[PDB]
């Protein structure tokens, strides 16, 4: 089995090395994709982040105003990449370099101070005192003005002085009184205690001063709202205001909605200040707990009564600081000679001095008091009007939960709905509560996460830090609202005022490394890794298919090879080329940084399975399959489809069992799915497969991993293989036995090779009758002439006896062994060379000839010496053994084909038609072969040829429509049939003259000059005959007429049309042969068009059983979801003030939360009992390092390690010290942090953990979720006796707008200190863990603060997170599933709608290799009309299955496609896309030769254009925020080349603007930007590619002999004025020959005679025929047709031109008179006489049986008959004629000498080519035999004979050696040519005249030696062409 697989894979290796364009093209097919995969992800590397730390979000029961400021600052988790204070186990504030924080601080103190303060009872008494004790204190012009302006402390005594200096003294006396008094200043010295209480009052003034002046937060406040009322900078400006480092209000939010600011921001507040709570039946308790949740709410609603107390006391303090006499007093003592100093001593030296003051608060008419309080009163307006329409009555009682439900959605439909408290009451009584206060918290799902998962699945590096998509629990107000209704139960239950404080510290994460091209792969791989391999099946099957199509694969069955080696040597072939890929592929991975950490041998032998997986099913579709054309459609298509289930799998992911996934993978395209699913899983945790990750890679499941996908891949190839041999066996196609289903559970002294019984024959069409019944026997040493008319069953008989055809009945024993059961036996000494030429293309004849000889068995030199032997006895000149056979003529073919059959050793040969084409000369050749090959093995001759078979035939076998007429050799058949001597010489009055001169003559054939005469006396009449055209020849009954006998017993219109009514004709005549074709072909139209609208409709199919949605069940909001965590708790500050009471209460009896207290409240979670201890964790040999290396501060405790894989990997001793774990009776263990530095030492267990649970490959999950920090904060009474001192003081009273907004500011201001805070350390990884913490926390709290219970077990709080089931499900989780759906979906629409067009060339294909299309062209039909009529059928072939799809999409109700908006458009799209895809596939048949490999390689190049184009668009435009993009949209109008890629952007165009549409709700797809844009594109495409492809179809341009020298010359002095057919110096020079087939060729053809071009195989005939119909192109010379050149106007020179090519050019589904009637159309034949012409171009070739039979089923002699037919269609004056007799019974070439004959009488001329000698002898009249190119004799027939021969010749037939020697006794000279051992040929011209005489000799010694037969001939033309082709 060895030598014969080492030669199959020679023959593969030699026919890859011949085509490595090929192999190239198919090894790197995925490295296209897989380059451009690793060039994207070379722009985008693995983003190293930092290890950052995120700040502490403060809840409202740490107070309103840290909770807005958590809630504004850290909005965005900036990720300050060092842990902030806030992390810290003492401070917790982190918020007091905010100037809000500052203000209300000064705020507080300055109530404070006023509670403590008396300076305005000072300034009170001393106005008393000096009112009781004073009791005075409140030139005429131009005094009192002067006096009045200068009225200050000094100036009077100035204007004193200034008036005295113009007046007299009189005015100085006065002035001295008013010097005592100095303005007020030394007033005080006069009495005593007032100095006291002057004293008193200005101490108080400078502290009060000082405070007010210390303040200093209102100075930046004012700064900062001056300076923001555009750039960045008004970000840090808010940043430093709030931070550190009714249409009114809707044109508000309306600029908010701008988002001048972070968009999370806004996010938040929408629910805060518009949003509405609601809750359950009015129940007493519920009411209560409801009103202190509104109590909690508006303690923020200090801003509400602002404006009632600036509406009332403004006009106090407005007269305050204007006419009284306390500021008036005030103003007085701040200016004085000594007050100034004693202010400069108060005030310590700094700012602001008494000079600021006087200037700031004295102003009686720049900066003083008035535009201080015109900046305020504006401050308290806006502030006012932005709480004006705000909600802060959020509070709607619900009699029921169905109406909470309704309510919840008529306030969201007005987008005003907060969260939603639902309680379990059991009946509303004045009950204070049943212990255990169950409550859901009922919210929309776009603000609160979901709850179908707890966890993201497989586990990604990344702590979830998107403030939008994974944080939705601290901006939808889910923990707001949940903390709130908490510290409501607690104080319900409790009663306690003071209130713990709460805050969320966000778990860091410790400089992971992300990267969304690992995201990218997950999502990817087995989706890019699906076309690669389409296109290797699609190769592959195509390969197979047309193999075992074409006889190729039979052939060499019955050469002798068995099936198992051919399938080994094509899975080696396959393999080979495919393990190359696969390195190149891993080799990529490796580099590209794609599989980094995956070991490549692993990738390698799982790419090495998947291949052989791929090769086997290859296999088993091939072996569904017999015509390449439906393998090329369906191979690719059916690997799509079984893929499928995979996605199905992926999408469900749930309800899936090991069984079931095993179930999905039997067909193996999801096994490999998996697989890469798998690796890209280990890929993405950086972990790899290292060839020990192998039998566990769960994410969650238990058994499926990837060793389970290889055996069941390894199980798929074995079942695989078992069903392609079963398939194979039981049904092979057309080709085979084939084998049951029940498997495997009259010489008679030879040896009686062969021998038919009964033969019967049934072909599947109309029943084809045609085999009856068959009895023949073939012996070993004879050769039997196998012959029979066309259609006789011939070829039919000869392909049962071979593996070919079934018989339907009967039997046919060879060797004695049967054929039905024994066929591989007989096969493997059995040699066949069938009718039709199957052999290799890229082979060579010596390398042919090599291979079936080694495929018998000879060793390497006896195939070197058969090789050789062949070569010369088949007539090989040695010249053609190294050139490649598919450039060989028919006759070389032919003799290549008879050579194969005879090499090694075969005893049993069937040659079916061994000369066909083949001239005379090598008939010879392989007459004398088939006689030294005629000892044993049986050859049996199936020719056309009476010679040949009367010769080489020993028992010649004769029948008729498969009935046996008669066997027996040529002496039985010549005595039992009709005999007499037949005369035939070359020519009323003869008939008269031979019929006088013997008794009985009778004319029985007058056909081509022949008239033949038999004659049952005679030396007289032939004496007669001679002494009296000039050609005597008889013979004695010959085959010829023996064959007839048997046989016997057993026209252009008259209208023309032209113009557009011709254009017309034709174009209709067009469309319905399309129309027929596609009718009688149903299964290939259903394989090429319903095919892929039925593969569509699968994959909606499959991507319907999505599952389902709106279903959102109550999640418990407790820990004790995720099994195993790591909880720790930390007691800071343990100084039992409020912290060691809540430590201990929290880990008591109670335990952690509310999961086993009197019963188990939690489903499903049963709690351990008995477990309580302290003990540390086991510390290894590592304590040296930190004990001497002490003094670990708090910054920095433990070493820290770098950063440069995911996490850091350095030695152990990260975290420190092992903590002392205890296990708290609720399935966890907490450590005790007491004193230790939690970030750092969480982020160093954490690395040290993963590392340790990831070097044992344990599918690493995560490890904590949540701790507890409790701690103390750096009072209440105090301000609260200072908001009632000032309510009692400065005029009390009762009304709604002082003592209500003095009440708020009150409780605000209570309301921020806290006694102890708690710290909830969460990581945001748990989807619920925040909550479920914080719910804990809570409940600690609660048992914490009741005071002396019975036991804290039963007292305990549970939530409940349930979302709102109402419309929708997600907003992220909808915008990917579709998304991801509609995707899939667009690309298989690619994948189909390509599929589709490119089948369109492959019928162009079957019309350009064969001469068909060469044919319409011959007839009027112009490029342009074909081209059209072929894009209107396309069109039509492409609009069916469009609409397939559209009505598909319709019954799916996928709004994406045929909504109200886009149906349309798509429609459009489609039909815009199948009118610009069908120009773009024409132009792809003139390059390729077979259909199905052309049709591969266009689909394959659509498919992998369109989608690759498309996902790259969009992997570009959807998940990248770079700038990257942009480039992607130039390389779109790049991009916009391809018209699968305008498709596949008109899809995606239309998914995304149906998801943004959807996401408005949560534009019209015409617009230019859109869908618009491609639709243009494709008309111009579709209107360029036609205008290219027609300019295609137009090439881009619209010493010899003495006769042959005197016809050039005369040609060329003088033209001809008369002949048709002028040809001069005709020259044909084919590429890399260097040797002219055609050279040097002048003729001249009259209108009245018949032409003949003889020659040998390979002189140029064909080759002139093709440049006279204009196939080729001529080199030099011309050739006017009827007054019309060639390289001028071919459409004349067609349009008079009758072409009968030499190979079958006819249509495999039409029939006959249908051809002729449609070639009569494309002629002009008007359709009122096509009938009539058609019925009559039928009847004159016979086919009257086959005239309603498809010309596919046709025989050797129909297909010849129907080509002379459509020649003669038309009647044009020259009729080309290439080898019309090839394979055809005597009555057909009779017929066509007939038919010839009428052509030549009707004045018309016909240029015949043939290799039959006596036909040209007899019909053609101008005769010229061509060698090398050249010509020989060119001359008339009659002159020929006489020029080139004279005498006569005797063949004689018979024991040879004396009639030799009485041929040279009778006769002195006489040269013995073409000497054989059955005949003998002589020839006379060495002798005398007088025929007759030699005729009477050879007539007296008949008798006395043994001749058998004897015929005499006047200088026929078989001697003279053995002789012309003899010569060279
Ligand atoms: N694939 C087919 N489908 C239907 N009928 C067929 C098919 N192949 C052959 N036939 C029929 O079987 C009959 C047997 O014809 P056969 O093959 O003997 O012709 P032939 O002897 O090769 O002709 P020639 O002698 O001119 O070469 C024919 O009449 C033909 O119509
Ligand atoms: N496509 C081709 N490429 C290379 N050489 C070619 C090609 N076609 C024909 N030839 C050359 O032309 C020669 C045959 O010429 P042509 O086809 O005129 O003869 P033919 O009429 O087919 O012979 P026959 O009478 O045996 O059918 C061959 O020797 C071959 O080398
Ligand atoms: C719950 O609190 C809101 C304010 O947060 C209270 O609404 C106040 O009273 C009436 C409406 O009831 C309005 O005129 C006031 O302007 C509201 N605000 C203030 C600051 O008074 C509401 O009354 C409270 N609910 C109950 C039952 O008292
Ligand atoms: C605010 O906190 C800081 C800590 O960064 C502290 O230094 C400062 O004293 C605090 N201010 C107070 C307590 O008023
Ligand atoms: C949502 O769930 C409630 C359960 O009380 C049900 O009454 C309602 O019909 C559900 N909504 C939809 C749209 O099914
Ligand atoms: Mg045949
Ligand atoms: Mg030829």
């Amino acid at each position: 089995c060895w030598p014969q697989l080492r030669l199959l894979l020679w023959k593969n290796l030699t026919f890859r090395r011949r085509q490595t364009c090929q192999l190239l093209l198919e090894v790197a097919w995925p490295l296209f994709i897989f380059l451009i995969l690793i060039s994207v992800r070379l722009s985008y590397p693995p983003y190293e982040q930092h290890e950052c730390h995120f700040p502490n979000k403060a809840m409202p029961s740490a107070g309103t105003l840290p909770w807005v400021q958590g809630i504004i600052c850290n909005a965005n988790n900036p990720c300050f990449r060092y842990p902030t204070p806030g992390e810290a186990p003492g401070v917790v504030g982190n918020f007091n370099k905010s100037i809000v924080a500052r203000l209300f601080s000064d705020a507080r103190r300055l109530l404070l101070y006023s509670q403590k303060d008396t300076s305005m009872k000072d300034m009170r008494k001393v106005l008393r005192t000096l009112q009781q004790i004073k009791k005075s204190s409140s030139k005429s012009e131009e005094m009192i003005q002067l006096g009045d302006q200068e009225v200050s402390e000094l100036c009077g005594l100035p204007r004193e002085k200034l008036a005295a200096a113009e007046r007299v003294l009189r005015s100085n006396m006065d002035i001295l009184k008013p010097i005592l008094r100095t303005l007020n200043s030394t007033s005080p010295f006069p009495s005593k205690e007032l100095a006291e209480a002057t004293k008193t009052l200005l101490h108080s003034l400078g502290t009060l001063a000082q405070e007010l002046f210390s303040m200093r937060s209102w100075s930046d406040m004012r700064q900062e709202v001056m300076f923001l009322t555009s750039s960045t900078q008004i970000y840090q400006a808010v940043s430093r205001i709030v931070c550190g480092h009714t249409p009114y209000c809707n044109d508000l939010m309306k600029n908010l909605e701008s988002s001048p600011l972070s968009r999370i921001i806004w996010k938040a507040l929408k629910p805060l200040l518009v949003g509405k709570i609601l809750y359950t039946p009015d129940t007493p308790a519920t009411r209560q707990v409801m009103a202190e949740v509104n109590k909690t709410f508006q303690e923020l609603a200090v801003f509400h009564d602002l404006e009632g107390m600036w509406e009332e006391l403004s006009p106090k303090i407005w007269t305050f600081m204007e006419n009284s006499q306390e500021m008036d007093l005030v103003r007085m003592l701040l200016d004085s000679r000594d007050n100034d100093h004693f202010w400069e001593q108060q005030l310590d030296g700094l700012d602001w001095t008494a000079q600021d003051i006087v200037a700031f608060l004295a102003k009686h008419p720049v900066y003083t008091w008035r535009e201080a309080f015109n900046e305020t009163n504006q401050a308290i307006r806006t502030i006012s009007r932005f709480m004006e329409c705000v909600n802060l009555n959020k509070l709607e009682p619900i009699a029921t939960e169905v109406w909470l439900i309704n309510k919840s959605m008529e306030l969201l439909d007005e987008r005003k709905f907060w969260a939603g408290i639902v309680f379990t009451g059991i009946t509303p009584g004045s009950i204070e509560l049943p212990h255990h206060v169950k409550y859901k918290i009922r919210m929309d799902i776009d603000n609160v996460e979901r709850t179908n998962k707890i966890k993201d699945g497989y586990w990604d590096p990344g702590p979830r830090a998107d403030p939008f998509e994974d944080m939705r629990y601290v901006w939808g107000g889910f923990a707001y609202l949940q903390d709130v209704v908490e510290q409501a139960i607690i104080r319900v239950l409790t009663g306690t005022e003071k209130k713990t404080g709460v805050y969320m510290q966000q778990m860091p994460y410790p400089c992971y490394v992300d990267d969304i091209f690992l995201r990218v792969m997950s999502r990817s791989m087995p989706l890019f890794m699906t076309l690669a391999w389409i296109y290797s099946v699609a190769v592959i099957i195509k390969g197979i298919v047309y193999e075992k199509e074409a006889r190729l694969k039979e052939t060499m069955r019955i050469m002798g090879l068995d099936n198992s080696i051919l399938w080994f040597s094509w899975f080696i072939s396959s393999l080979i080329p495919l393990l190359v890929s696969a390195g190149l592929l891993v080799v990529i991975l490796k580099l590209g940084n794609l599989l980094p950490y995956s070991d490549p041998s692993v990738v390698f032998v799982f790419l090495s399975v998947f291949a052989v997986v791929t090769i086997l099913q290859c296999f088993l579709i091939s072996t569904l399959f017999s015509r390449a054309n439906l393998a090329a459609a369906c191979g690719g298509i059916i690997y799509f489809t079984l893929y499928l289930p995979y996605v199905l799998c992926v999408a469900w992911r749930d309800y899936v069992g090991f069984t079931l996934k095993i179930f999905a993978s039997l067909l193996s395209p999801v096994a490999f799915g998996f697989g890469c699913e798998y690796f890209a899983l280990f890929e993405e945790q950086g972990i790899g497969v290292q060839w020990d990750n192998l039998f566990e890679s769960p994410v969650e499941e238990d058994g499926f991993n990837l060793t389970t996908s290889v055996s069941m891949m390894l199980f798929d190839t074995f079942l695989y293989g078992v069903m392609t041999w079963y398939i194979e066996a039981v049904f092979p196609g057309q080709y085979g036995i084939p084998r049951p289903w029940y498997f495997p559970c009259e010489p008679t002294h030879l040896k009686l090779g062969v021998s038919i019984q009964n033969l019967v024959k049934v072909y599947r069409d109309g029943m084809k009758v045609a085999v009856d019944g068959l009895a023949l026997n073939f012996y070993e040493g004879q050769i039997t002439s196998f012959l029979g008319h066309n259609g006789a069953g011939k070829t039919t008989t000869m392909s049962i006896l071979t593996g070919l055809f079934p018989p339907t009945s009967g039997t046919a024993y060879i060797l004695g062994k049967d054929i039905r059961s024994e066929m591989s036996t007989i096969r493997q000494n059995l040699g066949v060379c069938p009718q039709h030429n199957v052999l290799f293309d890229m082979l060579t004849v010596e390398e042919h000839i090599w291979f079936y000889a080694r495929l018998k068995g000879l060793s390497e030199k006896h195939v070197k010496a058969e090789m050789e032997q062949m070569a010369l006895d088949v007539g090989l000149p040695s010249s053609k053994l190294k050139s490649k056979t598919s450039q060989l003529s028919g006759g070389m073919q032919r003799k290549l084909s008879v050579a194969l059959a005879f090499v090694g050793g075969s005893k049993v040969v069937i040659l079916d038609q061994p000369t066909a084409g083949v001239d005379p000369y090598s008939r010879r050749g392989i007459w004398e072969l088939l006689l030294k090959y005629r000892q044993g093995r049986t050859i049996i001759l199936s020719t056309h040829h009476m010679d040949e078979a009367d010769v080489l035939g020993d028992r010649i076998a004769i029948i008729s429509h498969g009935k046996l007429c008669c066997v027996g050799s040529s002496l039985f058949l010549k005595n039992q049939l009709g005999t007499g001597y037949y005369l035939t010489l070359v020519k009323s009055a003869i008939s008269n003259l031979i019929r006088k001169h013997v008794s009985e003559a009778r004319l029985v054939e007058d056909i081509g000059h022949e008239l033949t005469y038999v004659l049952p006396a005679f030396v007289e009449l032939f004496h007669e005959i001679d002494d009296r055209i000039s050609s005597y020849g008889i013979s004695e009954t010959t085959l010829e007429e023996i064959f007839l006998k048997v046989a016997e017993e057993s026209g252009k219109g008259s209208y023309q049309v032209k113009g557009w009514k011709l254009t017309q004709q034709q174009f209709v005549a067009l469309l319905w042969k399309r129309l027929l074709i596609a009718r009688r072909s149903r299964k290939g139209f259903f394989a090429q068009i319903v095919l892929p609208a039925v593969f569509v409709c699968i994959a909606l199919v499959f991507s319907l059983i999505v599952p389902p949605f709106g279903k959102y069940p109550s999640l418990e909001l407790q820990p004790w979801m995720y099994n195993e965590q790591y909880t720790f708790v930390s007691n800071d500050a343990p100084e039992d003030t409020g912290t060691l009471e809540l430590l201990n209460a929290l880990t008591k009896d109670p335990g952690f939360g509310t999961r086993c207290m009197e019963g188990n409240p939690i489903p499903d979670t049963p709690c351990q009992a008995g477990e309580e201890e302290w003990t540390t964790a086991p510390v290894p040999q590592t304590i040296m390092d930190l004990f001497q290396n002490g003094n670990w501060t708090m910054q920095n405790p433990s070493p820290a390690c770098q950063c440069s894989k995911m996490l850091p990997v350095c030695p152990p001793g990260a975290g420190g010290l092992p903590p002392p774990q205890r296990k708290q009776n609720t399935a966890d263990i907490l450590q005790d942090l007491t004193g230790r530095n939690i970030s750092d030492y969480l982020v160093k267990t954490y690395v040290q953990i993963i590392a340790k649970s990831l070097k044992n490959k344990i599918w690493v999950n995560e490890f904590r979720y949540g701790g507890f920090s409790l701690g103390v904060s750096n009072p209440s009474q105090e301000v609260n006796d200072a908001i009632k001192q000032m309510k009692k003081h400065l005029k009390l009273a009762k009304d709604s707008s002082a003592d209500r907004f003095l009440n708020s500011l009150g409780r605000f201001m209570t309301g921020l200190d806290t006694k102890n805070n708690v710290k909830v350390w969460f990581n945001n990884k748990g989807w619920h863990a925040i909550s479920s913490f914080l719910n804990v926390i809570n409940n600690a709290i609660l048992r914490a603060n009741l005071q002396k219970g019975e036991n804290p077990s039963h007292y305990g709080i549970t939530a409940f997170n349930h979302p709102l089931n109402l419309t929708k499900q997600q907003l992220s989780e909808v915008a990917l599933m579709t998304t991801s759906v509609d995707v899939l979906v667009s690309i298989c629409v690619i994948f189909a709608m390509s599929f589709v067009p490119a089948s369109f060339v492959v019928f162009l294909i079957q019309e350009r290799v064969s001469k068909a299309k060469h044919l319409q062209f011959i007839s009027g039909v112009k490029p342009v009309i074909y081209w059209l009529s072929n894009f209107v059928w396309d069109m039509c072939n492409y609009v069916v299955p469009a609409t397939l799809v559209i009505i598909i999409f319709i019954c799916f109700q996928q709004k994406s496609y045929v909504s109200s908006t886009n149906l349309p458009v798509l429609a459009l799209l489609l039909l815009l896309y199948g009118w610009s895809i069908t120009p773009l596939m024409y132009p792809a048949s003139f390059v390729f030769k077979i259909p199905s490999t052309a049709y591969v390689v266009l689909t394959s190049v659509n498919l992998f254009i369109g989608i690759n184009g498309s996902v790259a668009t969009f992997v570009l435009e959807l998940f990248t925020d770079n700038k990257l993009n942009n480039i992607n949209d130039i390389l779109k109008s790049v991009f916009l080349i391809f018209p699968h890629f305008c498709l596949g952007r008109g899809l995606i165009d239309m998914v995304k603007n149906q998801a943004m549409a959807d996401a408005l709700e949560r534009v019209s797809p015409l617009s230019w930007d859109l869908v618009g844009r491609n639709l243009f594109a494709m008309a111009v495409e579709g209107v360029v590619f036609f205008l290219i492809t027609v300019l295609i179809q137009y090439r881009f341009f619209i010493d010899e002999d003495e006769d042959v020298r005197r016809e050039r010359q005369r040609i060329l002095d003088g033209g001809g004025q008369n002949d048709i057919l002028e040809i001069k110096e005709l020259t044909k020079i084919y590429r890399r020959k260097r040797k002219p087939a055609v050279d040097r060729i002048c003729v001249g053809i009259p209108p009245g005679e018949c032409f003949g071009l003889l020659g040998v195989n390979g002189a140029g005939k064909s080759s002139t025929f093709k440049m006279l119909t204009g196939d080729t192109t001529v080199t030099r010379g011309d050739a006017f047709l009827n007054k019309n050149s060639i390289l001028s106007n071919i459409h004349e020179v067609h349009q008079n031109m009758g072409y009968c090519p030499q190979f079958d050019a006819i249509t495999e589904l039409l029939t006959g008179r249908e051809h002729v009637e449609f070639f009569a159309l494309l002629r002009g034949v008007p359709e009122k006489e096509v009938g009539k012409v058609g019925e009559w171009a039928i009847r004159k070739l016979g086919l009257v049986k086959y005239g309603e039979k498809y010309a596919g089923n046709y025989s050797g002699g129909n297909k010849r008959k129907l080509s002379t037919a459509m020649a003669l269609i038309g009647g044009p004056p020259v009729v080309f004629l290439d080898q019309p007799t090839t394979g055809m019974d005597p009555k057909a070439r009779r017929f066509l000498w007939n038919c010839a004959l009428s052509v030549v009488k009707e004045g018309r001329s016909v240029v015949l080519t043939s290799h039959s000698m006596e036909e040209c002898e007899a019909l053609c009249t101008r005769m010229a035999i061509m060698v090398n190119g050249r010509f020989r004799c060119l001359g008339s027939v009659q002159h020929l004979k006489n020029r080139f021969g004279d005498g006569y010749t005797i063949v004689v037939r018979i024991d040879l050696k004396p009639v030799q020697d009485f041929f040279g006794l009778a006769f002195p000279g006489s040269v013995l040519k073409e000497k054989h051992r059955n005949m003998l040929q002589y020839q006379l011209p060495s002798s005398l005249s007088s025929l007759a005489r030699i005729f009477s000799i050879l007539s007296q010694s008949k008798k006395r030696l043994h001749i058998e037969d004897y015929s005499v001939s006047q200088t026929t033309l078989d001697q003279v062409f053995v002789n012309f082709a003899k010569d060279q």
